[PDB]
């Protein structure tokens, strides 16, 4: 058992550090679809995704979510991976739940917004981006993405201040802060 237990621990340790090739090498040796180990599948799944074995990765992740429906971390990376591969309709349901479940995860909220915007759900997108900007008011990329969503609905007045903020955030440092106490 001991060489197998070493490989599990070392493989997980590798997945956690970004040593994905090695994480695959070790954890393939110990993975078993027949007797589920959710730690092994999550980390091997991530590892497969990051080495370009995306279909095999997502499979492990889908199987892991099915088996532990409550695992926020599995849901998260599955959701985000589908956004990455432009499977937006799959991402959206996953990310909707994660965001409600982890309401300070800004990245999730932003990506949800991006997926919703790609699908042309301009209104829902705008809703998610506002929550996002409540979390991080000075993220230029949300201001830009929400301005584009508004613009597509013809809501130009609403877009404009966001277009301007995004541009000013690019240039850097906002001059008016010079007169705002901390």
């Amino acid at each position: 058992d001991i060489r197998q237990v070493y490989y599990r621990d070392k493989g997980i340790s590798h997945a956690k550090a970004g040593r994905y090739s090695q994480a695959v090498m070790l954890l393939e040796q110990v993975y078993d679809a027949d007797a589920f180990d959710v730690d092994v599948a999550l980390h091997l799944g991530i590892a497969y995704v990051k080495t370009g074995a995306v279909d095999r990765g997502t499979e492990l992740l889908e199987r892991s979510l099915a088996d532990a429906p409550d695992n926020v971390k599995v849901a998260t990376v599955l959701g985000l991976t589908y956004v990455q591969v432009q499977k937006y309709d799959l991402a959206v349901p996953l990310l909707i739940k994660v965001a409600e479940a982890n309401p300070i995860n800004f990245n999730v909220r932003f990506r949800l917004g991006v997926a919703l915007k790609n699908l042309g759900r301009f209104d829902e997108a705008i809703d998610s981006f506002k929550i996002a900007l409540g979390l991080r008011p000075n993220e230029g990329k949300v201001h830009r993405a929400i301005a584009f969503s508004y613009e597509q609905m013809g809501r130009h007045e609403e877009a404009l201040p966001h277009f301007k903020k995004a541009n000013e955030l690019d240039e850097g440092a906002s001059v008016e802060l010079a007169l705002v106490p901390r």
